[PDB]
């Protein structure tokens, strides 16, 4: 026995999103954890949930530097480099509201002696 279709398929190919289901989350490996004085970067879910304004912050053992950059290809791309080893409290709001999962909890560790 053997089955398979190509699929149905219109012209003028739109497809319209409706506001009503809306959330940014954000994945990595620089949100799950990172190395003391190493490049650490993550990336952001989001698609037409409006033009507001993305603040984020992080905070630990040390003040940590951010150079979150905008795109307009599909995700966010936000580089940092940590000082100190230690829980990073993570904080991110989207339009004067928190987003879904955090503040996020990320272990970072220091590697310095060559083993």
């Amino acid at each position: 026995g053997s089955s398979g279709s190509s699929g149905p398929e219109s012209p003028l190919q739109f497809y319209v999103n409706y506001p009503n289901s809306g959330s940014v989350s954000a994945y990595g490996p620089g949100l799950v954890y990172g190395v003391a004085n190493k490049t650490a970067t993550f990336t952001i879910v989001t698609e037409d949930a409006g033009e507001g304004g993305l603040d984020l912050a992080i905070e630990g053992p040390s003040k940590a530097e951010i150079s979150c950059i905008d795109n307009k290809d599909g995700t966010c791309t936000v580089t940092y480099l940590p000082t100190l080893p230690g829980d990073y409290s993570i904080l991110v709001k989207y339009n004067d509201k928190h987003i879904p999962g955090s503040p996020f909890t990320a272990k970072i560790t220091d590697d310095s002696r060559r083993c």
